[PDB]
This record gives structure tokens, C-alpha cells and sequence, in this order.
């Protein structure tokens, strides 16, 4: 009985690294759409600035047309008439080159709005099957747990026998995160990032399809020291007991799913108050900072989970525990440190 209680642990861990490695993957196509959408939106702002200096250009050679609309006075009058032909000539010149401009900058944006388009579909798609796999998982892993928990009460047998008001709702959770996040510099900071950055809970394009319009346009997150560890290790602290929301998560606090914290998206929040901008996928973060063997990790260490990090991230707090996300169904806690399927490297961002 012992081995296959440990034994279902183990096959627990592992279904759980696994519905950790779909919801990752959803949140890192995510962070592809909303970049591919900046992109998008960056390539249009050119061609609308294309076309607006084709419009000077235009009517800059209607003025000079509309210019061009005894021996002595003859002679000055056609010096006059080919001071207007040159300024034509110029004009002229003037509009092809814009002309090529506007030709080029709708090509672009053409282009890679359809880029766009087209990776935001890919990414709702890639939710739908995730989600059928993810609830497979966790159905599994219900059962698993229940299987263990039985396992156990026999052990102890054998031991013995041997010897819209959601309006509402969410001004409330408004008041408990705002409150719990009580410092105030690394809060200011995290929001500035929260502020650099799209909402990486959505998929829905926040930018304009129409060449029209020109708003903010969000930054490109893809491929003392103890001082700063406490500031953001007391952020993550501060969140304990938040519930778990797939995909949820900012700068400022929890948000809704697709209001809570994913591993990814706590991680984020505690380094944003250091001015550490990060992105919503483990993947990526991995590629942030400096990595350190895991046997020198030390208090502020990212550690990861799964190849290449793809499955799960959680923050060394030091003394052998960690703080993290773990599944559904649990809230954010502090767990000692786990080992099996960790990652090859930690990440040390400060």
C-alpha cells in the first residue's frame, strides 16, 4: 500500500505537470497574438502616416497647377512661368516618392494584420483543445486524488491493526486585492509595466482595423539586491490565499479567467515591482535574467518545471520553500521546494 500511494503521488505530479504544460502553452500563443497584434496595429499607423503625406504632397502640386493656371514684359512673365514649372517639378517627383511610400506601407500592413488575423484564431482554436485536455487532466487527477486519500484511511487501518451585480462583486474584490497589496514604489512600478503591456487574458485585438484613428500601442514582450528581493518576495507573499485563475493576472493584481493568478502571471506581479517587466509564459521567462545551477539557488529564484520550461514557475523563497500556483482548485500557498521534474536551470532575476 505504501508504494502505491507513492506511487499514485507520482502519477498525480505527473498529470498535473501535464494540464500545467496545455494551460502554458495556451498562455504562450497568447503572448504571440497579442504581439502579432502590436505589429498589426504598428504596421498601419505607418501606412496611415504614408497616406498623409501624400495628401500634402497631392495638394502641395494643386496649389503649383494652380499657379500655372512689349518684348521686356514678355520676357519676365515666361521667367515667371518657369518658376511655377519648376516648383511642379519638384511636386511631382515629390508625390511619386510618397506614392511608392503609401504602395510599400499598405503591402506591409496588409500583410501582417492578415499575420495577426490569422494567429488570433489559431490561438482560440488551440484554447478549445487544450481545454478538452486540460479538463480530461483534471478529471483524472480528481480521481487520482481520491484514490489516494482512500489509499491513506486504509494505511491508517493497517497501522491500527497491526499493533449586473458582478458590479458589485467586483468592486468588492477590488477593495480585498488593493488592500492586500499593502511598497508603494514597487506597486507605482509594477503598474507603470502593467500600463507598458496588452492584457495577456484576452484574444480579442484591442487596435484599430480600420487605417483610421491612433492610439497607444503596447510594448513587444516575446524572443540594493536584498532590497529588491524583499520588495518583490513580500509582493508574492502578499497574494497568498488569492485563488488560482488560468490565464489570470497583471501588474496590479489577479484578474479574471478565461479573478485570480496562473503560475506565470504571479511571478509577474511580484517582479513588477522592481520594474522587472515580464511575460505571461514560463517559456519566456526562462529566457529572462541569468540562470544558476539549481543547487546554488537562493531567495528570489525562478524555478521552472518541464523541457525547456514548458509545463510550471514558481519563486524560490528561500530555506528550502517556495512559493508558487500549483492546479485548480488550490489557492496561491508556499510549499517546500519540489524536485522531480524541475527544469535543468533556475532563473535568477536580481
Amino acid at each position: 500500500l505504501a508504494g502505491s500511494l507513492s506511487s499514485t503521488d507520482a502519477e498525480i505530479n505527473r498529470v498535473e505537470l501535464e494540464m500545467g504544460a496545455l494551460r502554458e502553452e495556451v498562455n504562450k500563443s497568447l503572448v504571440d497574438l497579442h504581439d502579432a497584434q502590436a505589429i498589426a496595429e504598428q504596421a498601419r499607423q505607418d501606412a496611415l502616416a504614408a497616406k498623409k503625406d501624400l495628401d500634402d504632397s497631392q495638394a502641395q502640386i494643386e496649389a503649383a497647377q494652380e499657379r500655372l493656371d512689349r518684348q521686356t514684359y514678355l520676357r519676365t512673365s515666361a521667367e515667371k512661368q518657369q518658376a511655377a514649372v519648376e516648383e511642379l517639378d519638384r511636386l511631382r517627383t515629390e508625390n511619386a516618392n510618397k506614392e511608392s511610400v503609401l504602395r510599400q506601407a499598405r503591402i506591409v500592413a496588409e500583410q501582417r494584420e492578415a499575420e495577426a488575423v490569422e494567429k488570433q484564431v489559431q490561438t482560440e482554436a488551440a484554447i478549445a483543445a487544450n481545454s478538452e485536455q486540460l479538463n480530461v487532466l483534471t478529471n483524472n487527477r480528481s480521481t487520482l486524488v481520491a484514490q489516494r486519500d482512500g489509499a491513506e484511511r486504509n494505511l491508517a487501518i493497517a497501522r491500527a491493526q497491526a499493533d449586473x451585480x458582478x458590479x458589485x462583486x467586483x468592486x468588492x474584490x477590488x477593495x480585498x486585492x488593493x488592500x492586500x497589496x499593502x511598497t508603494a514604489a514597487s506597486i507605482a512600478a509594477a503598474a507603470l509595466i502593467a500600463a507598458s503591456q496588452s492584457s495577456h487574458a484576452t484574444t480579442q485585438n484591442p487596435y484599430p482595423t480600420d487605417e483610421d484613428a491612433d492610439p497607444t500601442d503596447i510594448a513587444d514582450i516575446q524572443g540594493d539586491r536584498s532590497a529588491q528581493i524583499e520588495t518583490v518576495i513580500a509582493r508574492a507573499m502578499s497574494q497568498l490565499g488569492v485563488q488560482y485563475a488560468w490565464g489570470g493576472g497583471n501588474a496590479n493584481g489577479p484578474t479574471l479567467g478565461i479573478v485570480g493568478f496562473d503560475c506565470s502571471g504571479l511571478t509577474l506581479y511580484a517582479f513588477a515591482g522592481v520594474g522587472i517587466s515580464l511575460p505571461h509564459y514560463t517559456g519566456y521567462q526562462y529566457q529572462h535574467g541569468t540562470k544558476v545551477s539549481p543547487s546554488e539557488m537562493q531567495r528570489g529564484d525562478l524555478i521552472f518545471y518541464g523541457p525547456g520550461a514548458s509545463q510550471h514557475v514558481a519563486i524560490y523563497l528561500g530555506d528550502g520553500q517556495m512559493i508558487e500556483a500549483p492546479n485548480s482548485g488550490s489557492v496561491v500557498k508556499i510549499s517546500p521546494v519540489r524536485w522531480s521534474g524541475m527544469t535543468e536551470s533556475v532563473v535568477r532575476l536580481i
